[PDB]
């Protein structure tokens, strides 16, 4: 048994009340409360980010973890929170997403931060059917979690084949989120998947301690296994902390407005 599989297994064993006290313990979480209040006086140009996302895909760039340049094609955007926050970079000169859309699922939503007009979002459109494109920096944020991690294991693996073909760039940027990096055979496909195309899997202390998620990141390294295993290390001890903080508020980022040149 893998460490994140016993995380698997005390996870599920929890109750309703220790499972949502559990997800966000000693974790960094930023206040949506302005953002959600603007939606709602309709004010699309007041810089609040669309989801919690960009603030998450933010922490990543800021680190160095890769550098978005040129077009940017983003796999499963949901609200935008990934292009809306890329058209704010520099070398970025184009941002294009796809995604899901209908019933259960988000629908990109319009705002005016700075840059939307270069980014153009397209929904009803499911990932695992559509054929590949041509891009300078690649993401994708897909994991449809489940209660068994033999079904982690499988919806990933088919991310990671789905991926693998959309890799097709150059000494180029990407971001993947891997729902489940800690069944061998994400492991397996992992360790061969960086011999090919380099970078490493990372951690992000703005997801929740009820997720193993880790992000797949061009500019990083690092033995794999060595890798998830701190991180189900992590996860296991903040299940018996004897003293309890919630999660850290920091600050929301503000995108800004307007539009870029040309
Ligand atoms: N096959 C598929 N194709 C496209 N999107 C998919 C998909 N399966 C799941 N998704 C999408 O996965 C998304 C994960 S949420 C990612 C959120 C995004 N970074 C933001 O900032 O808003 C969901 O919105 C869902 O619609």
């Amino acid at each position: 048994r893998t460490l994140g599989e016993v995380w698997k297994e005390r996870l599920n064993q929890m109750t309703k009340e220790e499972f949502t006290r559990y997800r966000k313990e000693a974790i960094i979480e930023v206040d949506r409360s302005a953002a959600k209040h603007a939606r709602k006086e309709g004010n699309v140009t007041g810089g609040h980010p669309v989801s919690r996302g960009t603030a998450k895909l933010r922490w990543l760039v800021e680190r160095r973890f890769l550098e978005p340049v040129g077009k940017v094609i983003d796999l499963g955007c949901g609200r935008g929170g990934w292009c809306y926050y890329m058209a704010t970079q520099k070398r970025v000169q184009e941002v294009r997403g796809y995604t899901k859309g209908g019933p259960g699922h988000e629908e990109p939503q319009l705002v005016q931060s700075y840059g939307w007009n270069i980014v153009t979002m397209k929904s009803g459109v499911d990932v695992f059917y559509r054929p590949s494109e041509c891009c300078d920096t690649l993401l994708c944020d897909i994991g449809e979690s489940s209660s068994s991690a033999e079904v982690e294991e499988h919806r990933t693996i088919r991310v990671l084949e789905m991926v693998e073909d959309w890799l097709h760039r150059g000494p180029r940027e990407f971001c993947v989120k891997v729902l489940c990096p800690y069944m061998p055979k994400v492991i397996e496909k992992m360790e061969l998947l960086q011999r090919r195309y380099g970078g490493g899997l990372v951690r992000n202390p703005l997801s929740r301690n009820s997720t193993h998620e880790m992000y797949w990141v061009s500019r990083a390294s690092g033995n794999v296994v060595h890798s998830v295993n701190m991180t189900s290390q992590v996860l296991l001890g903040r299940m018996e902390k004897r003293t309890w903080k919630g999660p850290q508020y920091e600050e929301d980022v503000n995108l800004g407005s307007g539009t870029r040149a040309v």
